[PDB]
């Protein structure tokens, strides 16, 4: 370490006398840092944002600049420890409160699922629900969010069920990577299913060979990866969802009080299907507080009768079993017989199986799951998953998603066209019959305008794709009985149907891309230029240099709330200060006012 | 290079027309915007090619018959019998087609695939020609604009 030049030659000999002796002329450096180093950091984590508070609420203080430039060591090596939040309604003023951040919590933030559902949650909030409700929206997403962390660091009989929850925990690890693999093997698949020739029989040996074996060994690898894809999102994706759901159950029961009070609307399908989890054994499985049946029958029970509500929720009474799990804790165990006949809860699983499959993703991946199926029955199935690259890449699935934003529009507006592609079969079916004829020879007429179901069906195929129209597409009206009519016919049909109808159709779904496009260009320039938590002008911080990136990278930064808020669930109760006790205080009665969305610290100060 | 290959054969000399792109600013503008967007348009184009695709694995199983350009009773020329041929033959004259592929394919008089023919045909001028070819198109004006 004289080479490494960390020291002085007294700090090395000062570290050489409190190193261990072994009386052997050696040292453990690892004993050494171990024994030193833990305690040194847990106790001089305080020291230094002491150090930082004093430097921020005292500027122009030269000897508070002398301690600080002394004290840079300690404040370089737990800045990346050191969070800061800003709260308004700590007595009426901008406060700053700084508190310590884990590096495996950094590390299961940096978690790509995490990012994820970040950029997910930031799109949703942005672009829509304006600011009304964006507190509680955030609220909703951090607690989300430390789940998915929690989650994430997670992820003979004995052995066995360790191995099969390893593999699983695999899966899930990489479930896109797998994803990717899928995407790549269903393109080769495609590549080498190119290659096929009639001859009735679809043969594929249009090569020399080593395609047919080739084929089939990637069509059984799709449908391995396939099925390992869906257990990773099973295993990976579906807790989330089922912990929401759970918790927005409960939430309902307690504040809301549906299933107590007044039953939910028949129209709320989702409420229904809830209505079977409220009763069963383990209802907050993922949520964090299991007592949300005894807090919801103290709330109602004295009102209710308390055996109503008793039965609705089952366990039979929550005072009771309290009172006598209080007088006398049950001293017994229940041993885990290895062939235990039913343990899990079958209405539960019933109802975790409704959502999941309510799950639009899920959706997608059985429908990827019957399209392999399907290919292993004919190989040309497989086609069918070259539109995975649409779910892959944004843009894709921006124009999938304009295709279908102006719906309800789109399907007037065809209906339109079809009710005038009538009008003008019915008066060409009446008044020019004869001039639809298709029979280039002299051999049996071809009227396609014999029958008013033909004329429609053929106006419907045929103008409509014309460029010209209808008069494009039959004999030309030399005569002079209907000359001025049919033409007249004809100008009108491709002014209203080609022109104008066709038009309107085809700007529905471009003006639906542009605004797909334009909100998602607006949502990164909100985030670009103002500030999540409080919503000042980028300007304002513009005034000094980098100001805006500061104060979005420390002063208010959504992981330093999340962060916050996780190290308010980690710390005991009894062991919160002021700030942090009226944090968690206000976060229980779901108020959400300490967030600065009027102001900041410096315009608080300075 | 150009001058070089145009002293080796005249004709190479045409490709110094284009300096005037380089020289007018509003060339430089357009020829900065077919590529500003190059991303995009490539995402696009290669969707454009799936759905080609799609429809042309489609026509393989079910419409082979169809796809006939032998005017006289010679030996017929099937476009449809192999897969190559076949997404070839789309990608190079249903896009253009402004009909769509209905046009250029024989009728669908025979009611055993009439409605599915002419669905077919009318999904391929809805999704590839009116919305795919008119999104590439409004890529590059857009750009430009
Ligand atoms: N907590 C915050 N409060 C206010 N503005 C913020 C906050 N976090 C980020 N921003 C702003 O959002 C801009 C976009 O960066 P952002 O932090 O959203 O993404 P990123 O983490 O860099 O990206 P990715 O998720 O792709 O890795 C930043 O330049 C910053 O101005
Ligand atoms: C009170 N509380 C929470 O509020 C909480 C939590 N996990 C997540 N959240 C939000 N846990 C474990 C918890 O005890
Ligand atoms: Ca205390
Ligand atoms: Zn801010």
């Amino acid at each position: 370490m004289e080479s490494h030049k960390h020291y002085t030659q007294s700090e090395t000999e000062f570290l050489l006398s409190c190193a261990e002796t072994d009386e052997n002329e050696t040292l453990d450096y690892e004993e050494f840092v171990k024994r030193f180093h833990e305690p040194a950091k847990d106790i001089g984590f305080n020291v230094a944002v002491l150090l930082t508070n004093l430097s921020e609420h005292m500027p122009n203080d030269t000897r508070l600049q002398t301690f600080l430039e002394l004290a840079e060591s300690v404040l370089n090596y737990f800045q990346p420890f050191l969070g800061r939040i800003e709260i308004m309604g700590s007595a009426k003023r901008i406060e700053r409160v700084y508190f310590e951040i884990s590096e495996s919590s950094r590390t299961q933030w940096e978690k790509p699922q995490v990012k994820e559902s970040k950029r997910q949650f930031i799109f949703d909030v942005v672009n829509e629900g304006g600011e009304k409700e964006k507190m509680e929206l955030f609220v909703n997403f951090c607690e989300d969010t430390i789940f998915e962390m929690q989650l994430a660091a997670q992820i003979f009989w004995k052995k066995i069920i360790a191995y099969q929850q390893k593999l699983l925990n695999y899966f899930a690890r990489n479930f896109y990577n797998m994803r990717m693999l899928a995407l790549f093997v269903a393109f080769a698949i495609n590549f080498i299913l190119l290659f096929y020739k009639v001859s009735v029989h679809y043969v594929l040996e249009e090569s020399s060979g080593y395609m047919e074996p080739t084929l089939r060994i990637l069509a059984i690898l799709h449908t391995i990866i396939s099925f390992f894809c869906i257990i990773g999102y099973y295993c990976l994706k579906v807790p989330l969802v089922i912990f929401k759901r759970e918790k927005e159950v409960a939430r309902k029961l307690e504040f809301d009080g549906l299933y107590i009070t007044e039953q939910p609307s028949e129209d709320d399908i989702k409420g229904q299907w809830d209505r079977l989890v409220i009763n069963t054994q383990s209802f907050p499985n993922n949520y964090w507080d299991k007592f949300v049946k005894r807090k919801v029958m103290d709330k109602y029970g004295e009102f209710y009768g308390r055996d109503r509500i008793s039965e609705l929720l089952g366990m039979d009474k929550a005072a009771l079993d309290f009172s006598d799990a209080r007088e006398k804790k049950k001293p017994k165990k229940d041993s885990s017989l290895s062939a235990v006949l039913n343990s899990i809860d079958v209405k539960y699983q019933m109802w975790k199986l409704g959502v999941v499959f309510t799950d639009n993703s899920f959706l997608y991946l059985a429908w990827y799951m019957t399209m392999s199926v399907l290919g292993h029955y004919n190989n040309f199935f497989f086609a069918a998953h070259l539109l995975d690259i649409a779910m892959g890449f944004k843009t894709l699935r921006t124009i999938l998603s304009s295709v279908t934003h102006n719906g309800k529009q789109l399907v007037l507006t065809v209906g339109l066209l079809a009710v005038v592609v009538y009008l003008y079969t019915v008066v060409a079916f009446n008044f020019f019959r004869k001039f639809y004829n298709k029979s280039e020879d002299g051999d049996t007429p071809d009227m396609k305008c014999d029958d008013m179901l033909t004329c429609y069906m053929f106006h419907m195929y045929v103008g409509v794709r014309a460029g010209g129209g209808i008069g494009d597409e039959i004999e030309d009206p030399a005569g002079d009985e209907y000359e001025i009519y049919r033409i007249i016919f004809d100008i009108t049909f491709f002014f209203f149907v080609i022109v104008i109808l066709l038009a309107i159709i085809q700007g529905l779904i471009i003006d639906a891309f542009g605004e797909l496009r334009d909100q998602q260009e607006q949502v990164k320039e909100d985030m670009e230029t103002k500030c999540f938590i409080c919503g000042i002008g980028n300007d304002y911080f513009d005034t000094v240099p980098h100001g805006f990136e500061t104060h979005t990278l420390q002063e208010h930064n959504l992981a330093n709330y999340l962060f916050f808020l996780m190290y308010l669930i980690n710390k005991d109760e009894t062991e919160h200060t002021g700030q942090e006790s009226y944090v968690w205080k206000m976060y229980q009665e779901r108020c959400w006012e300490f967030f600065p969305a009027g102001d900041c610290f410096r315009k608080q100060y300075e």
